């Protein structure tokens, strides 16, 4: 292949340090994208090709409902295009700002899709290591569709690598083990898990302040409470992945894996078949 004039450009939908998102429509298909294009003389400028083609690399390998999909790449003489399935309702973050929190229902149902995409993702071998609500967006229907793989890792499979040691993430969510051994696993995609349960219930994530660096002396700590009304299966469950030593994560390959965190008793409800048909609950 495709070229910039084989589609319609219309809104901008997002505007990074190094990158431009703009909706468009395929000519020859009617088709909608959100189109991500990078200015190749600033990703060269700034050091960012490694992870322009990480993202590349890493979208390419995945198939599954619950992420974004990257169905095309073109270039011309001055950038470079990715065309992604469009996510019509935003970023998570925008829905648990705007109602406060989510009721018990609904954290459920999205947790649930949250672990389903990662059992996909841990499957393949890949850690995401940015996993937020920023990065979960929402399509049309309210499913959702996680996205930002600049920064994740797929790790090889002829080492039975396990540990991956770039430094990236937000903190937040950042893992334990990321700064304290300075590599990152699966299973800090675990504790981001732990941190995003809380946050959708609470209505804020477990270790914050103004400065990064307070939130990592808590992170190292493990130091957060819950609010005194807190569900208490999902209290449970947060206290099952927020765990210091990142083998004793419900959920991570020392513990077997996801079949013992689908079995958590916060899931009991829960049917893991066919999620992605299910018709989301309402947000109120
Ligand atoms: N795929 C997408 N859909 C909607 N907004 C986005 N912002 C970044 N990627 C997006």
């Amino acid at each position: 292949k495709k070229r910039p004039e084989d589609f319609k450009f219309g809104k901008i939908l997002g505007e990074g340090s190094f990158s431009t998102v703009v909706l468009a429509r395929e000519l020859a298909t009617s088709r909608e994208y959100a189109i991500k294009i990078l200015e190749k003389r600033h990703i060269i400028k700034e050091n960012k090709v490694p992870y322009v083609t990480r993202e590349r690399d890493v979208m390419s390998r995945l198939d599954h409902p619950f992420f974004v999909k990257l169905y095309f790449t073109f270039q011309d003489d001055e950038k470079l295009y990715f065309g992604l399935s469009y996510a019509k309702n935003g970023e998570l973050l925008k829905y648990i700002r705007k109602i406060g929190s989510f009721d018990e229902t609904c954290t459920r149902f999205y947790t649930a899709e949250i672990v389903s995409a990662l059992e996909y993702l841990h499957g393949k071998g890949i850690i995401h290591r940015d996993l937020k609500p920023e990065n979960i967006l929402l399509n049309e229907d309210m499913h959702i569709q996680i996205t930002d793989f600049g920064t994740a890792k797929v790790l090889s499979p002829e080492s039975k690598q396990a540990r991956a040691n770039s430094f990236v993430g937000t903190a937040q969510y950042v893992s334990p083990e990321l700064l304290t051994e300075k590599s990152a696993c699966k299973s800090s995609d675990l504790w981001a898990l732990g941190c995003i349960i809380y946050q959708l219930v609470a209505g804020l994530p477990p270790f914050r302040a103004g400065n990064e660096g307070l939130i990592f002396a808590k992170i190292i700590k493990l130091e957060y409470d819950f609010p005194e009304k807190f569900f208490p299966k999902a209290r449970d469950l947060v206290e099952k992945l927020l765990v210091l030593d990142a083998t004793k994560r419900l959920g991570c390959e020392e513990m077997e894996g996801y079949g013992p965190l689908k079995a958590h008793p916060f899931f009991e409800s829960v049917t893991w078949e066919n999620l992605h048909q299910q018709t989301p609950p309402k947000l109120t």
